[PDB]
């Protein structure tokens, strides 16, 4: 497998930081004009992360559109997804009201709501069958349906009442709950474990609108699922998988959400998923 060979290469000369530094030099810039208006400082959670307006998700309202959100649209895979923030506690009802608007089936949290004593993202769901949530400014009702509890994930079946039409859908909720605070996970088999689990639910399927994916900036911890997603794609669909360059794939993610991959341990994390998955893309 030449992708294994170069990493090999990358491991022996030990030039990870070096092939990171390559692709930040690389990376697109484009304008974001609307993330830096004042009425929106306080829809952002980190000044330094923001969408593009090229790319950025527009609310259905005409008081104030703006949501940390990007749709990253991948032509020759044919799958997208929409990368965004954790929600802050002024922009739940913005995040439900993205996740209808969009026609969204599953939501794929990567983080815990508090890491490293600090709080990551609101607690934007209901804990309780009998505790549901309503958010007045966007007009959502959210009611907790089942959760099903495993070692390494969670999933959470969700119903989303718009409360103006009375109509309702089922949301699905993956939550992988174990990547550690520091670092990335030594083996990246319980990660392909949840991705597939994700992929077998429909969530990621054109009958839907783009899954929504978060962790807190919506770029690291996010970056790497979506960039394993689609090498694994192309992989099942060329006729010569061995051309599958996952650096090439994550420049062009990158012209949609800035700062995609946020260190060179999770480029490496990305190389292994993908190396191990392909494994099962040979047909084993
Ligand atoms: C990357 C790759 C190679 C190779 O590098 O030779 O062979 C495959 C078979 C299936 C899926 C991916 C691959
Ligand atoms: C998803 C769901 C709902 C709902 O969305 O209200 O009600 C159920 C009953 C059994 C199994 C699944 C469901």
């Amino acid at each position: 497998m030449e992708m294994e060979k170069e990493f090999e290469q990358i491991d022996k000369s030990g030039s990870w930081a070096a092939i990171y530094q390559d692709i930040r030099h690389e990376a697109s810039d484009f304008p974001s004009r609307v993330a830096k208006l004042p009425k929106n400082k306080n829809r952002n959670r980190y000044r330094d992360v923001s969408p593009f307006d090229h790319s950025r998700i527009k609310l259905h309202q005409e008081d104030n559109d703006y949501i940390n959100a990007s749709l990253i649209k991948m032509e020759e895979a044919q799958r997208s997804y929409i990368l965004t923030q954790g929600p802050l506690p002024n922009t739940v009802g913005h995040f439900w009201e993205m996740v209808w608007e969009q026609k969204s089936r599953g939501v794929v949290m990567l983080n815990r709501v508090m890491e490293k004593g600090s709080l990551k993202c609101a607690q934007y769901w209901p804990q309780k069958e009998e505790k549901e949530m309503i958010f007045e400014d966007t007009n959502l009702k959210l009611t907790l349906i089942s959760e099903d509890i495993k070692s390494y994930y969670t999933v959470r079946q969700l119903e989303l009442e718009n409360l103006t039409t009375q109509e309702t859908r089922e949301i699905l909720h993956f939550h992988y709950t174990t990547w550690p605070d520091f670092g990335v996970p030594e083996s990246p088999a319980s990660f392909l474990n949840f991705l597939f689990k994700v992929r077998e639910s429909g969530s990621l399927s054109p009958e839907h609108g783009p899954v929504v994916v978060h962790c807190s900036a919506g770029i690291g911890r996010s970056g790497t699922f979506c960039l394993a997603d689609t090498c694994l794609l192309l992989m099942d669909k060329r006729k010569d998988p061995s051309s599958v360059d996952i650096k090439k794939v994550l420049l062009e993610m990158r012209k949609f959400r800035m700062g995609l991959i946020q260190t060179a341990d999770q480029l490496r994390f990305s190389y292994l998923a993908v190396i191990e998955g392909a494994k099962f893309i040979m047909g084993d």
